[PDB]
């Protein structure tokens, strides 16, 4: 709370030597130390620096290939974010994680590629963006029509899991704008208000069919299986 | 009439007296007997007494414990109210059954907890209790977080299929509602119809975020089998 | 032409000569030939023609009673008009395969039944007919619950697979007319356009509720195993 942030700060310090190299050994290593004193010491003021420290870390891992320990990377800038509180971190790791996803699909490691796509549809549902969690669960889906044609089934169910939940949250913020305007209507009745509220009615029916596709898929793996 | 009948009330006489003197189990023989010649005579009106003379049963073990023999007398119940065509007898048995459903959880029998929650759910469906159905799926969550923790994992899938089940079918329940208002929306278009109208979408759709976040979290169950 | 091609031709011919004589099981193994050739062409119509001539060879398996056979003949003829296009051609395999999918039922051949809709639900999700594949879906749940009163429930699983899948295109297909209508409410905004919005919400969701039934179905025969 107040006696213990000095701790953190020092091993940020002994963080900081992979500006100049890149390595990732000692940069993961103080990244689960940053992450983990700063969070029972509960200041966001500490928190909003291993985050953005955990972004540099997860940008150069990024380059070099490296996608392997780029997740690792951004599970660390996710768990920073989630109980400090901030949104706009939130939304850049939610991306940031996204290109992960995206670089280790291409890498062939869905495996790699579903845990980055889990911490984007981490950030994303803490942070409440819906553009981002739709956005989260088509990626999930390409990662499972991926690990599907690689014959790995392990990720492909996983794969699907993660489009699911991800498809499930934006399903949820939808559904609490359309309550929203739903309140704005009584004692304020309009047509244009109407017009509105019908046009979220049509988004939460577009996001609750899309959620039954995703749901099919994931029968379809576990029917796969068994 | 008087034959294949009065066998009937000759087993509610065998569980009457078994009531009074103890063994529970001897009166639900009686019972199951009594629910038998009672369905094959076709009366509503012997089914009505084999429902709730059950029901009286089930309240005898609900002192005693022995949740086991409490549902073996809730089904007979639910199976000769459902029978007779009573809603307010079927209104009944669901409510009792929760109670054993909430005991047998409290007791860590999560097994039985689901056998009463799958009755309180016939219950309910028959009768047309939304209200009362949304309240069976609360319960069969509780049963499947229970069954969580006490590695009881059939049971898991068990509850959130029974939870399911709940939920489906409170959503056809105001799919019918929604289908009267919109019958009253094609006669007299007007502004305050249509708000009401409005007004049922919304809580159709959100009983159906509702079902589809009860069938993913029972996807979950299923994706944990190693 | 003459190399590759016209090999489809001329096992089409042969098709032709065993419809004539009424063997319809050679006819098949020609097709099966025909279909393949006209792949390797690339072509469109050929394809168009053996689409045509499959469909002929299951409606004269249906009058022999063979139900086994005709559904090659229709699983040819769905995925010969799958690569050439005409919905039209489409739509006429899915309402062959569904008369397939009835007569399989009743005799008692309930995987065939299987079979034949899954054939109708790949047509009908191609060309795009709600109303077909609405109307696959409801044979697929008697497939499936006749396969529960014959005791085989690999069936009932197929069956109810293909109830949801032939269920989700339908909704699929209606949450875009949805979306033209509401499009259309946008540019046109009153009361009698909102009558006509509302009335297509209440579809789509009376569909989506029909097709989280049959979801749950699946999901409870997942839940074996």
């Amino acid at each position: 709370a107040l006696e213990k942030d000095r701790r953190a700060l020092e091993a940020l310090k002994r963080a900081q030597e992979a500006e100049k190299k890149g390595d990732v050994e000692e940069a993961v290593r103080a990244a689960q130390e940053a992450v983990r004193a700063a969070k029972e010491s509960g200041a966001s003021w500490i928190l909003r620096l291993v985050a953005e420290q955990a972004l540099r870390i997860a940008k150069e891992a990024e380059k070099q290939g490296n996608v392997e320990v780029a997740v690792k990377a951004a599970r660390v800038a996710v768990e920073a974010a989630k109980q400090a509180g901030d949104n706009d971190v939130l939304r850049k790791v939610a991306e940031q994680a996204l290109r992960i996803a995206k670089e280790a699909e291409k890498q062939g490691n869905v495996d790699v590629a579903a845990k980055a796509a889990q911490v984007a549809a981490e950030a994303a549902k803490q942070a409440g963006d819906k553009d981002m969690l739709e956005k989260v669960a088509k990626v999930a889906e390409q990662i499972a029509k991926a690990a599907e044609k690689e014959g790995d089934k392990k990720v492909s169910i996983d794969a699907t899991r993660i489009a699911l939940e991800a498809s499930l949250a934006a399903l949820e913020i939808i559904l609490e704008e359309l309550k929203e305007m739903l309140e704005r209507l009584e004692k304020n009745p309009d047509k244009d208000v109407i017009v509105k509220v019908l046009k979220v009615i049509v988004k939460a029916i577009e996001a609750s069919v899309k959620n039954q596709k995703i749901s099919a898929k994931n029968q379809k793996a576990l029917a796969e299986l068994a």
